[PDB]
């Protein structure tokens, strides 16, 4: 992931323009190659015209860029493009809103789960680790990266999120399926365990631990789901062919044709289409949008960080539920305790802030007459 | 479905060029025999053209091609199919969406449904397996695949979705309605039953059983619905003609006229329109991605594998609910028990991926002066 | 509802040219008596021009034909019908979708609502026909072919949704505004009696009850609101007014003039305007498909089928909460009882499905290096 | 709020022509003066030009109409105007769905808070009528003409919305923001006392109220919230700068140059842009349906009636809560008691909606072979 | 926040060009600068080619322009404009309703932790504070403003959001991502302790409580998200390159050439690129509205005003959970408790809405005969 937020934070004079220079995730690094392709194959196609082709032959070469010239409609491109890759964006945020947090289910079981013991150490330890198990067998199944760093159970295994007996288990069980959903089940019965055992000291509590799981669960499988079910490829082909298309007829009729010829249109020979390879670049890079975020889960620079996101839930539940477990600070006063108002001190750099007035509501100016304000 | 989201993982110099040699759900197979169809149209006005007509119908000929050539408005037409295809494209992942999956009503049974002998197993499994006949019965509905699967309720009951008392009563049920959900109230009385026998231990679990099969039962009413209320026929006959009319035109008006007659813009003759059957192309592939996914319950390439749906979920459910209840591993302690903190190893191929700075924030690098700084 | 989902199940060479076969909801029933007049505008024209006019008025016409047809810019109209059609399906697919069906409510009762003697199904039956009466009322304020069944309360009585005594409640009620909801108020009280009267067994279970007849209340309410709160008039009236513009240009800078006079695109006469004829046909069946789903609730041949559904659901519902209430088959142990996995059998028509390989995930072909799986 | 839904309930062959002779919520009635002041420009530049100008300086009009005329590109000002209003109306439906409605916390009251004497009544009223005055705080925190209505809070007080003790600690309360959360802090403590009182008998019963009323004072924040997120100002300056650019080069660039001096597409002069005016008045629509959808809560025809939702909202719950308690009507048994199924009659009017089959699913015609629906 | 709402209530015939007429957070603030630079490239490049050029400079200059100005194709300009302001404006909404709200805690907090003592005062303060200063966290996190007004934790705990003890366990907490949770772990831990303690009575209320703290921590996360994955980076820079693609064309092809050259659509000299200029406005505005609203937590004027929120939501909830507790004012008869409809006065400046009949449903003007009522 790249991240420019602090740079775009305010609109200022400068603006896109200085995201232009950013390397790392940038229209440039996805595009160069492909420009440097397209302007080869115009250069060629250049060089064949001048000093290749006999005049009979170049004559019937400026007919030819002439009649391709006439099928350069890039409205229908941009229809096309616009809407597949408004589709490839949707599917990206959702693909990522999809990503299991096991933040909810922290927060629940250091609410719900009790004892300072080992055993309900264990028994909160044991659930926040079932919910990273689950989170990382679904990520190994769809992300490249993660699979790498977890290219076997052995792998996972030896990370600590499965112990040997829970691996057995694992094993044992007999399907030939991805088997993400078996960490849920096991939090189920376990949470059921600990109801019966008195740890979990209510029904409601139980269902609302069961309820998150439900939501945790529920959001693995939907990542596996949009690993399974890719954007159609008929359309994905679609597009590509359109683009490939309308890139050819501008590598045919862009060429810049001898301006002794007297052609309309044509009298001006600057050697370069710049403003073809700007529409490349555009257009190319329009579709390399699309490239980039159609499997967010891959290497790219824009990819979500799956093995950062595992590490930092990973971390922050088995803090929450080991380390921050009932330690709560002695409850105190606080500072508005005898304040009948409450306002936090403004700093010298954000006082400016006041003295803004307290929107209240738009009908508050209006100051109608006095006798419209009287009931009937 | 057909599956590529590891061949763009990344976003690669080859990228979707290498797309474009797949066979299976592919363009290439949608539109083939419309593309030949195409071409030989044109052809045979061509060949009647050039060999046929005598010099007047040749000049009427010629006359009439300009004519068509100048109502082929191709923005109208992109336009339509972009908004139409949208539509399309969306309906179809709601309707995968809606598809009903057993995951989380397993997890809250083997949660809440308890009792290690033939009793309790007997109960879960007939939770789970009414569920599965639900979406048997649904799926059976309305997708051609799996209706060729369970041609009969005799199939159903072979298959062991159904037995044969339960299908004595679904029988004797008087309804001239779909009957899918028959199992979900068999799901609700038996849910009940359990609850009154102490199997379920408390309202609580009651309830979120309860809730579990109303969103089931719900994603498979969202199924019926969405295969009896089709997207408007007139929606889906205006696109096809607007997209008839335009390729009639262009079949009419991109022949190619003999460049003795000196005509503007027919100057050359290809004996070919590359440029016109990639218009076909791109336009016919656009629409066809909506005849795909109009109904993607058919036997289409990319329409969704109901068969292997209904398989996985119920061997998963029942492994759950049976084989998964009440066999944790014994609570022991992990890798990280006294570790304060918590990161899982990289792989040589991954570790690259540290040194990355941690992400805290867009405003952490502002750095701000002292005396701004300053509480008011 | 014209439903041809079978049709288009499979992506066919046919397509959607067996589509425009159909006449039941189609473009042409639509669509043919607005052709009619635009072709006999267009003819009435033509043969003025040709017959009725002087040669100086037929020069004069020439000019106002060569002056209309520069203004028939149809990216506008496109657009403009584009984002209101869009809109209006959008809010056409809503609109089905806060239909209130009973099946949640039913399976509820049915599992909640206890007691097999006469009492007990008084309670159960009542409750689901509050719901019903609910939705009829709320149908017959919103929809002409539910008030053209149920013109009149006495109708709802006579059809067995409301009872003398309700009737005379509901009418002694003093309320100047729809009274969809008092069925709703009266579900309330009943399910509030039955649980003090120990009929609804927990307190969970009213919870469950009172949850389920608010989703359903709400959208009842959301049928009225939509029906209240129609599209912008101002948004119709543009649209409205673009399309006519447009057609208006078009019928005046289409006619054919005389190929003597020389004009620049006007040398061949065709006494019939094919393509305007298909644009015209094109973009009024767009305007049309918004004409026929803006009031889904009418009678045209796509509107929603709402006397069908109230007799589904009322049929249903009953026999949910009365036949099958407590009827379950004797807990059997099923087909896989003993069997560790569980697959279905396929049929020799979709046997061929089978030897796909199960999806486990995109990530399962990398088949990386031994070296870069070592953890650090 | 102007509807119409009855007069399009079917698509007619007269249709929105029909809507076009509405004057109330019409674009007639919102743009008759923008129309009149574009065409007295329009004619007093065609006067000018035709009676002050000498011949010089009628050349050089002419060449700047001339000029003028080749910048009237409208596909730029159709995209952003078609991408802001659908921003608009989408908001704008949102904002209506934002509008607090008390009948689901009417239902849950009647439901859950008991007694049939004075202070059961007084406890469902109070709690309802706190409803209420919170939605018309914030209704007349947002809304002209509820404002209007209630200009001060002696206004709301003597509506009855507030009493004179509650007014009290209603000022009393130390806060300089818009207070319409007040109401709502009331009914969570009015719904606590009277839980620990046992007119609501259960915890259950309790948070069912405590969602509902989340539930309602989300919608009243959210408005609030609409109110105060205004449509981004630079957004609608710039759509109004787009319409205005393209409305001034259409007033210099339309107008009728002499035939007499031989110009391109210059050879007929009408003394009147009846096409000119016609893209006014559809892109002039277009805008105001923004203009007036922009702020829902105004005095417009098309915006919502605030006043009379109030109106109905406390008649309603008064109603609900206070004269439906424990008022049903003796159960009964119904109808079809000893019907096994369930079908209400038919009127003649509606009769042939039967004979219609009944849709039991698209794949229920196959009729494949018997050697295909064969288990392997 | 630019709120002009009151302005806008009403559709006027001055409508948005009175809007034109404002600084703050407008287009003119924002584009005023870029404006400047491009009027000045162009008024140099137009003294150069007046002033500077020699006879054959400036003829290949003429040529240069007329080759540049047919690339002014601004069709694809403003489709990816129009897609990628789209989705930014609607990145833009879901971030401002991501921002966290103590509104529905408060309320839960006031209904359900109880003890008008000051262990209770305590307990109810301390939970309002603790989401109060997630979101605090989250905010300084994610926004310049409130970064600026709380550079450091020494800044939260003047600012009394955080106490000492509070801020030394939350300093010893060893985690090296953002902390924003540890206030939410800390919320569910004292709320479990309150349940112990029985200051909140009923394990219903712990679970609304947890309910209400994980959509709050919810809301938090999904602010520290939008903040985190930014919009795509290439797509930025694609947008930007297209727009600057555009202007660069246009500063160059769009050079007021010499009438006296004869050249086609040259031949008046304004000295001035009025429309040209326009143009630049329309584009650069629509980019700077995805400009300001990508990081709407910067310190642009129509950025959120995230500082009045913090104070607004701290005072409120302060106010709500600890002196509106439990000071109901004493149950009193309403003004309409003997009124059997209930209906509030209107002001003479609003008795107009009233002689509106009525909404109650679309069908309740249909009329029908008599014979076509009777039941079958
Ligand atoms: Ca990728
Ligand atoms: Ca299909
Ligand atoms: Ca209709
Ligand atoms: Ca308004
Ligand atoms: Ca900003
Ligand atoms: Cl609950």
């Amino acid at each position: 992931t790249v991240t420019y937020t602090a740079r775009v934070a305010n609109a200022r004079f400068g603006g896109f323009s200085q995201l232009l220079l950013l390397w790392r995730g940038s229209i440039y690094k996805l595009l160069w190659r492909e420009l440097l392709c397209f302007l080869g194959f115009y250069m060629a196609l250049s060089a064949a015209y001048r000093f290749v082709l006999t005049e009979g032959q170049k004559r019937y070469f400026e007919k030819l860029v002439i009649y391709c010239d006439q099928y350069a409609s890039l409205i229908p491109v941009s229809f096309v493009l616009g809407f597949y890759v408004t589709l490839v964006v949707n599917r990206w945020w959702s693909q990522y809103l999809c990503m299991p947090l096991p933040d909810a289910l922290m927060c629940v079981v250091a609410g719900t789960v009790h004892g300072r013991d080992d055993r309900g150490r264990l028994y909160r330890r044991t659930l926040m680790r079932y919910a990273g198990l689950s989170a990382v067998l679904i990520l190994r199944s769809v992300s490249t990266a993660v699979f790498k760093r977890f290219p076997t159970i052995d792998h996972v295994v030896e990370a600590g999120f499965m112990t040997r007996e829970e691996r057995k288990k694992f094993e044992n069980l007999n399907s030939s399926y991805n088997k993400y959903w078996v960490p849920c089940v096991w939090f189920s019965n376990l949470a059921a365990q600990a109801r019966r055992e008195g740890r979990i000291r209510d029904n409601s509590a139980l269902k609302l631990l069961l309820e998150e799981l439900n939501v945790f669960r529920g959001k693995c499988g939907m990542l596996f789901h949009y690993d399974w079910i890719s954007v159609p490829l008929v359309y994905t082909q679609v597009v590509t062919i359109a683009l490939y298309s309308y890139f050819l007829a501008c590598l045919i009729g862009r060429q810049f044709l001898d301006p002794a010829q007297g052609y309309k249109d044509h009298d001006l020979d600057l050697c370069v289409p710049i403003f073809t390879l700007l529409q490349f670049f555009f257009y190319a890079g329009w579709l390399k949008v699309a490239e980039q975020l159609i499997n967010p889960f891959g290497e790219d620079d824009d990819d979500f960080e799956t093995n950062f996101l595992i590490d930092r839930n990973f971390q922050v539940s088995m803090l929450a539920v080991d380390e921050m477990y009932d330690d709560l600070a002695v409850l105190e006063k606080d500072l508005y305790w005898d304040a009948a108002e409450a306002r936090a001190p403004y700093t010298a750099a954000t006082v400016f802030q006041l003295r803004q007035p307290s929107f209240q509501g738009s009908t508050f100016d209006i100051t109608l007459a006095k006798e419209d304000m009287q009931f009937q």
